[PDB]
């Protein structure tokens, strides 16, 4: 329950990777070093956020990585290719002016974005948002057959490859709703 | 006729009611601190407060729908999971421009005319299950065919229920209108 | 040409008549020629809300014509989708940024007018569910035109719910739709 | 490979043209070389509006390219779709935000092309209205070229209206999509 959530996250941490960028330069107040971080409070609380994408933008090649333990059946192929541009124009455009000059205010954009968190999670949506296009990765329905149990029925995968019909390669379970995919050698 | 018009609009304060405690959290006056000035500085809090407790009573109203079990028949079979969630209605709903800003007090009641006509033009469409906020309080959206136990089968209504279900499981329903309606699970 | 595309836009000038009565509560700001003239935009929407009223009672007045006009319409059936990414680029924007110099002013109605012959080329006029405010519906009917023949579920503009098979009225808006009333 | 990609922004490029246009009025700042230093993002914007004319005749050569190619086409159909959350996000909300200060004024020209990186590798670029308001009519065909064989549903851009089952001309952006025109 617990390490099927921790990841969970990590998709949609690594899919606002390309709003936290806009911040940085969004917020410019620029030797009194104290009042610069007093001033620029806000970039210097936002940039963690930018280490801890890239942390999981690491870990989710790590999992590719992984490869002593893996299966390797995957029948057919189909790429549905959506990748529903509608979650660009919930997420990262009401954030118009994200500091606009109050603390008080830049809590409830802060609150903004973790309770969509819980909202975009538990709708399990999170593989169709467009910034996950701009690190390559390809979207499709494939119904694999397990080499130990049964058929599966079209199941969503996101992967950074693309797959032909009935290629039996490597992967990696997620879910039992999406999972990551590899390449055979 | 009232009645379904009234839970109608409360769903959809139960929908906004995210949107209440974020203005709640947004518009509040500091003091860091002759009260009366402050409570002239607080007539959105208080009045969007007054909405979130509205908010309250019609989720504990929602939670008495579910309590009601003496006039409940069963006669559940089948599911189809439909799930459509269309997160452009959070997308128009519960973003504009975040809500409320904090200039002057005529612009604030036009977006309270934005608001309310907002949701006569949703409630007049009968398309009011829309927001992802309401699976923020736990509950999932599919579409069952459903036979009565008096007269005969529907024709792909729209079914919510907070617990999970199943197909073929004959469960417990309500009735919300002559369309739409509420389900639980048979004990 | 000229008639069709003029009640082709009007009905996207009701559709933004709401944002118009947005408008004019939006930009009030309240011997009193001053007054006319720091608030000249309340007084130009007022113009274009009057426009709306008078497009509203035309089309009131072309339902009343019954008469000479053909009414043969059978079938039904019902799509009824009217999405909301019409009114996400129609309302969401004049709330979402400011609005305070009127040079800037001019070019929010050249955004307006140029919006206006998008949403004309593409045929996308009958959307913004602010028209089924006003009662309307839709729903795409092969209606029967014995004269001429069996049409192909051309889509349709309407105030009343009109079910299947009845011989209800209509009036002729282009090529191809069409606003419909009911029969007596 | 290297030929297309340059072509396969045009579309991108050219469905902004518009949005230049209102840039320089919304930033209207009206020896003189100061009066040029305050208004820079008029002028950097009327410079790739001289680019929108420059692909739109570029287009037309491609189209007038030669006569040895643009052989034939068997099949058509239609889709006509225009989608628009392209829109409200791509012209719109730039007049959404608001343009009054330096650092953003990069920042949201940033916002341009994270956008169009994305747009580009989605394969969505056959899909934006204001391409559309060009007097371009945009549908889905099945080919057949004489020396291959027989296509699956590519995508066909054309300005000039065609009919179903005719050989026709055509033009190309890369093997997949197609510009298409009519046969003299």
């Amino acid at each position: 329950m617990q390490r099927n959530t921790y990841n969970k996250v990590g998709l949609y941490i690594l899919s606002l990777a390309m709003l936290f960028v806009f911040i940085i330069i969004l917020t410019a107040k620029i030797i009194g070093l104290k009042k610069l971080v007093l001033t620029n409070i806000v970039p210097i609380v936002c940039f963690v956020f930018f280490l801890f994408s890239i942390y999981f933008y690491n870990r989710l090649k790590n999992i590719t990585k992984y490869n002593g333990q893996d299966s390797v059946k995957i029948t057919s192929c189909q790429s549905e290719s959506y990748e529903s541009l509608t979650f660009l124009a919930t997420y990262i455009v009401p954030f118009m002016g994200f500091s606009f000059e109050d603390m008080q205010k830049n809590i409830a954009y802060l609150l903004l974005v973790v309770v969509i968190g819980i909202i975009f999670i538990k709708t399990d949506k999170y593989y169709a948002n467009p910034t996950l296009a701009l690190f390559g990765f390809k979207l499709y329905r494939v119904n694999i057959l397990h080499p130990g149990s049964g058929e599966t029925k079209n199941l969503i995968a996101i992967s950074n490859d693309v797959l032909k019909v009935d290629d039996n390669v490597y992967y990696s379970f997620f879910d039992e709703f999406v999972f990551i995919a590899r390449k055979k050698i």
